[PDB]
This record gives structure tokens, sequence and C-alpha cells, in this order.
């Protein structure tokens, strides 16, 4: 595992720059013959058939690992689906003059290529794609040599009481907060967070849930009920500094109970709210709160995390930050015209993160509460206009 040399240099294709790399390694018997050099030979940027050239290549997965799936993956962040898969049906028919060797190894790549592609990303595949299965279906039977893949290709009642959160267990609401957020971050598209995209259902539906928890604490510490659209619209209930600071303490160990689960988008939601301005305002409530609570608080305030991403959901705000910051650090293409694919390998190394947070979700084994459930469901939060407004009523 001791290296002795590394070599790196630059080659230029077609319409591809590629960078080779060379390491050779000592022997594990420091006597031995100097073992064969570890290569890869990674493409940088390139023009959109340069891409699909190496895609094609069978030689691709061995020297380039990261190419395949990143490509797949980031792919509708600078091109489209059809117009991808119309370009390997492009590259399968520029070659069908080729000897059959060459044929059937490319074929080989091609048919492997895409079902990995349709396994990893089925949602890409719908209607759109209906002309270039055609293309591609025609083109095999053509060259007589994938039934699966074609077959798999083929195929594709009053306004509940906010306040009414001290009536069940703290941990029994954690858990079922994070019911809801693991299932929806489960669903989530990582592709739909790439700055180039954020047409993006999955990701909205992460955030709208999201914010209808962040409503809901704002809604129940100001003890209102959302019952029109306009600032002024709102019912209010009687609440003194003692009882309001009972609610805050109740979602502060709510915020707890999730922080155990692992649950850190809620945990945030929670803190978050309870950091907002018509809610940080309420000094009586607060300074009615036990300081169990206030220091069990401050410690949740002081997460917000990355470091603890290591069942799990995570806060993905700060995941859509990122990719936001990387969309803007690089290039889209180069000078020349080329794709800058290094930044699609930055996207994908994020991308990679989500997708191991997602299977680690799946560790999660939570029953869905009927009546928790159906609290939730007649929530009707504040918007930030009538919230604050509340917040000067209630505390001058």
């Amino acid at each position: 595992e001791e290296e002795a040399s590394v070599s790196v240099w630059d080659e230029e294709e077609d319409g591809a720059t590629f960078t080779v790399t060379s390491r050779q390694y000592r022997p594990l018997d420091p006597l031995a013959p100097l073992p064969p050099p570890r290569s890869s030979r990674r493409l940088r940027a390139g023009t959109l058939e340069a891409l699909v050239r190496h895609l094609l290549d069978a030689r691709t997965a061995g020297a380039d690992m990261m190419f395949t799936p990143a490509l797949l993956a980031t792919h509708r962040a600078f091109t489209s689906t059809p117009a991808l898969f119309g370009l390997v049906a492009d590259r399968l028919e520029a070659l069908e003059s080729y000897p059959p060797g060459e044929l059937e190894r490319t074929t080989g790549v091609a048919i492997s290529v895409l079902s990995t592609w349709l396994a990893s990303h089925p949602e890409d595949f719908g209607s759109e794609v209906k002309g270039q299965l055609d293309r591609l279906e025609s083109f095999l039977l053509r060259t007589g040599y994938s039934a699966d893949l074609i077959r798999n290709l083929r195929a594709r009642d009053s306004p509940a009481d906010p306040t009414d959160v001290l009536v069940f267990l703290a941990d029994h609401l954690a858990e079922q907060l994070t019911l809801l957020d693991a299932e929806l971050f489960l669903n989530l598209i990582p592709s739909q967070c790439l700055g180039g995209l954020w047409l993006c259902p999955s990701v909205r539906a992460t955030v709208t849930q999201f914010n209808k928890v962040a409503g809901a604490v704002v809604s129940s510490v100001l003890g209102a009920t959302s019952i029109g659209e306009g600032p002024r619209e709102v019912t209010v209930r009687p609440l003194r500094p003692p009882q309001r600071a009972r609610l805050l303490e109740k979602w502060i160990r709510v915020a707890e109970e999730c922080r155990l689960l692992r649950n850190f988008s809620s945990v945030y939601a929670v803190v978050s709210a309870l950091q907002s301005s018509p809610i940080h305002r309420l000094r009586a409530a607060w300074g009615e709160t036990t300081r169990d609570s206030l220091r069990v608080f401050s410690s949740l305030c002081q997460i917000f995390s990355r470091e603890l991403l290591t069942g799990v959901v995570p806060y993905l705000g700060t995941f859509l930050k990122d990719l936001v910051m990387l969309d803007a650090a690089s290039k889209d293409e180069l000078e020349n015209g080329y794709i800058n694919f290094d930044k699609r390998r930055k996207e994908f190394a994020i991308l990679s993160e989500l997708l191991r947070l997602q299977k680690e979700c799946r560790g999660y084994d939570l029953r869905p509460n009927s009546d928790i459930q159906q609290w939730l469901q007649g929530l009707q939060p504040l918007t930030e206009a009538q919230s604050h407004r509340v917040s000067c009523e209630v505390e001058p």
C-alpha cells in the first residue's frame, strides 16, 4: 500500500480532455519484482457527444469509475433524458457497420448503462422517451443481439387545536414527525437538489412538511389558528405566560426526542421556529420556562450538524445550500464549449452522501399513530405576517 511513484498528465481526444494518472506501489514482498502500476483515465471536459462515447466505452468502468453514475445522476442539469437516450441510440447506430466483436461489446456496455440508469433513476423514463425506445429495440433486432431491459423500459371536521400538542407524549410526537419526514426523504430524487434545477416536486414536498412543522410550533406557542389568508384573519386562545411556557417546554422536548431519533430535519424545524422573531419576542413566556428546558434548547441551538451525519433524516436545506454554492462557484461549460464535468463529479459527491443517508433512513421501524397523524393534518399554520401580529397582541 506504500507508493513509490505517481505520474499525472493530460491527453486530448476528438472532443474531450482526459487526465491519466499512473501510481506505482511497492510490492508487498519487498524483494519481489515491481507490481503493475494502478492507473485511471478520467474525462475532465468534453462535448455531449464525447461524453456518450466515453459512457459506452468498455474501459470506462475500470479507468473512470465515477463517470457513469455521475453523468446518469446529473445529466438533467445540462441536457435531457430523451436527448441523452437519443445520443446513445445515435452512437449505437453509427456502429452498425463495425465488426461483430466491437458491435457486441459496445452494445453490451449500452445495455449495462441503460439497466443501471433505469434501476437508479426510473422516474427519468416515461412517454417522452418513446421514439428513442423504438430507436433502441429496432437496433437490437436489426443486429440480432437485453430482453428484460426493453420490457422494463416499456412499462415506463373542524380545524385542530394547535395547543393539543400537550395531549400527546413527546417521544410519540417525534416518532410521528419522523415517519412523515423519513418517507419524504426516501422519496427524494437527489438530482432535483442540484443548483441548476432547484419541476422539483420531491424537494418541494420535503420543504413543505418542514415548513408545516415549523408553522405548527409557532402556531401552538401563540395559541392561534389561521382561519383565513390575510394578516388579520386569525383566532387566538387565552394563554398566561406560565401556560405558554408549558407549550415552549413541550416543543423543546419534542425537538430533543427528534434528535435522539436522529431526525435533524424536524430538530431544525422546531428550533428555528422557536428562534423566530414572533417566538423569541415572548420574554414573559420564556421567563416562565424551567432552566432545564432552557439548557436543552441552547444545546439544540448550537447544533445548527454536519459531523453528526456519519435511522436518520437530515435537514435538506444544508445540502440545498452546498449545491447552490457549488453551482455558483463552478462553470457549466468551458470557453471552448466543453461541458465542465469536474463540476458534475463534485455534484455527484454530494448526491452520493444523500444516497447513503437514504439507505440509513430505511433502518427506521416506526408505526403510524392514527390520532397524532389526524391532529397534524388538522393543523392550520399561521403565515409570517399573522404570527408577528399575534405575538404583538399576546405580549405587547
